[PDB]
């Protein structure tokens, strides 16, 4: 089991308002810019 | 009529969480990545 | 003091609907895609 960890991990991916669920798509498209930079 | 053409344009999209609106943005940032790996 | 501009400003990012909330991550996608096309 994993209850309490489970709440703040639905915390942590989005259960309130932006979070992980947008911040993954804002980091990995911004990656993306020194990505073709240096590759 | 406009109101059952916008409606059918928010069942189709995202008439609720997440849906097409962030899918279809965040399937095509998660292609560029393999891409790169790939190429 | 700094009010008028700055409720504009946030009403401008995102109070209600979009905005640049969503604009600047999907603004930022259709980026990769001209990107592509010119590399």
């Amino acid at each position: 089991k994993w209850a309490s960890l489970w709440n703040w991990f639905n915390i942590t991916n989005w259960l309130w308002y932006i979070k992980l669920f947008i911040m993954i798509v804002g980091g990995l498209v911004g990656l993306r810019i020194v990505f073709a930079v240096l590759s």
